[PDB]
């Protein structure tokens, strides 16, 4: 015979509920699902170029290559309004990854150990809550106010605050929150993350994907010592998730943070690194998208937005990302044909997620259905 | 003021030592010929086939392929690896063992690596690896906190394992037995003798098998590839394998790992894997589906040209061995690489592999890597995939540089 081969804990503790849970679906967040949106063509034929040279097929540096680092660096001084602010983004710091989902897990787990925690808005992308579970570090929920326009409530927060805590978690634009930050909301952040020196961490993949002329305030576009790692990239709005890139940009100035940058370098030893032809083709075309790519898009999403109006169930409405937010008897009873999803699964019960990226043809359908 | 904000202690032990020797600038005019490179692109000589660069481009162009795959990989790329790796199945119940259920897409082998380890194992665990080895295996290991327990290679019986030292090395915690056949750096091609042995031992031991069968397609002088799947055998083995030596594309990040298991006494490794591929969230879509399309059209011929290229850069390293400079090695059967052995007792002054290594670098501009990156001291890497004409030049230096340093 041959003793039974069981797992580890850490793998027997990974979870990723979305995923575990699994017709109209209101409930997809991949958006080129339709076609509607799609990828802009430059991108596409640069990848074509990319792969007939045979010139990148070879091993890039785990980090990324150096090119593309350089690229970001000067792509993302767009959202900083000064030149001071600006010339703190060096491409040093930026670091290539497998998605932004590969980028979370090189932030949190070149901080943390087990036993440590982080706080992370609620409701929020299920990714770090699954990491922090996966590595045995706490998501310590601090909650989000809709009826303040999904801001994070940092008075209850400051309580959530211990030794043990070593991040602070936003996401903006908001999956699955549709929200879109004031300036002087994000300012409260960074004075937050001082007050109690913890690093912040912005998820802004949606940084180009806001609505109704509004204006994004990038975590960057302030001066301020308090470190802060930007995680970003062209999934979302490039209609491209299936290549697995993305990045993370470290802007440090006092340089209080180094370990913490040195510390993901050594992690992305681990799988070796990044899609060689994505990120030549990117570094090729990122600086080359025209407005109109990304505002074809924006309008497609407000289009969107009015179909869900019709049903008033409330809601906030979206100014941002793909999402708005209108639990878990409700979802089951729908399908028995439509598929939404439940608040529960992204921390706060009493919600549903529904899609914005979809045809209106389709949603209607859907909406008359609710 | 900022409090300091410092490292885990998971990242403060996660190193790579190849990465991290990269090394004294050269004291030499002489121009820098490299052969510590363990990328077959560098020089163009090698050519990842037509045929997949332009399913590359009709998946790229198509726009139906930038979505997210399922984390464990797409259910075609899944079929397909599962219908290649029947080919070194000899047999049908031997083929009927491979399932695509038990397939599992990575980001390259190096996460299919991360993700067999780290499922399997807890941090105090140990596994038995060859050494010398692919440094990755040790990496991953000490990342973890998992134990490398290294048994040794036998470069006088063709860089076999020594079973029988690696019995001893067995305890409680012991929890795989880990093989690297083709070998890098060794060049060597196991016998279906030797092959068995390891599977006995791993039964009479109870671990699971996992096999590094990367270097598969790329075994020279019409060698026989055996894989640990060419066995009527209910011990578990999980092969890693991939496409980015053979077809010449290691920068797409792509790899599989392929789990036997006929007893199914190893199902909640499997799952515990698939769990584990949601936290990168999955691998590159457009060349899944590319690879989907064209690995099982890929022709014999696109590989033999590989093979012709690498046996003229052996025979080149052979040279070595018509001077008495204190160089033995054996010729490789396969895989991209050569370890040349050293007589430290023909040399005044030469007291390491890692000394002739800067030494060499130094006088010569030629770079070797010493085998101690490996697991093994005493040794060299040579890479045997670059044009001749390098490999000749730099064959020249080391002679002339192994004369120089005798007595
Ligand atoms: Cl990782
Ligand atoms: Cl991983």
């Amino acid at each position: 015979s041959f003793r039974r081969i069981a797992s580890s804990k850490h793998a027997q503790r990974t979870l990723q509920p979305l995923n575990n849970l699994t017709n109209l679906r209101l409930s997809i967040g991949d958006p080129t699902v339709d076609g509607n949106l799609k990828t802009p063509d430059i991108v596409t034929e640069a990848m074509v170029d990319v792969v007939r040279s045979g010139k990148f097929n070879g091993y890039p540096p785990t980090v990324g290559a150096d090119n593309l680092r350089q690229v970001v660096s000067t792509y993302w001084r767009r959202f900083c309004q000064t030149k001071s602010r600006q010339e703190a983004l060096k491409w040093e710091n930026v670091i290539i990854t497998s998605g932004v989902s590969q980028a979370i897990v090189l932030a949190l787990t070149a901080l943390c150990n087990e036993g440590d925690n982080i706080l992370v808005c609620a409701p929020s992308f299920p990714h770090y809550k699954s990491v922090c579970d996966s590595y045995g570090i706490e998501c310590r929920y601090y909650y989000l106010d809709p009826s303040k326009s999904w801001e994070c409530d940092l008075r209850a927060a400051a309580g959530m605050v211990d030794s043990h805590t070593k991040a602070f978690v936003i996401i903006n634009p908001s999956n699955p929150c549709g929200s879109n930050f004031s300036r002087a909301h994000v300012s409260d952040i960074i004075d937050f993350c001082q007050q109690h020196q913890i690093p912040l961490i912005s998820d802004e993949i949606y940084a180009e994907m806001v609505l109704n002329n509004g204006i994004f305030t990038s975590v960057a576009d302030f001066d301020t010592n308090v470190p802060r790692l930007i995680l970003g990239g062209t999934a979302k709005y490039q209609v491209c998730p299936g290549w697995r890139v993305g990045w993370s940009i470290l802007i440090d100035p006092m340089n209080v943070a180094g370990d913490w940058a040195v510390g993901m370098e050594r992690l992305t030893q681990l799988i070796a690194g990044v899609n060689s032809i994505c990120q030549e083709a990117i570094a090729r075309t990122l600086l080359k998208c025209p407005t109109e790519c990304t505002e074809h898009i924006v309008t497609q999403l407000e289009a969107g937005a009015k179909v869900y109006a019709r049903l008033l169930i409330s809601m906030e409405a979206p100014q941002a990302s793909m999402f708005v937010m209108l639990d878990m008897e409700f979802y089951e009873k729908l399908l028995d044909n439509v598929q939404v999803l439940p608040g529960e699964i992204f921390g706060m019960s009493g919600f549903l997620r529904a899609t914005v990226s979809r045809p209106s043809a389709v949603l209607n359908e859907a909406v008359d259905r609710i």
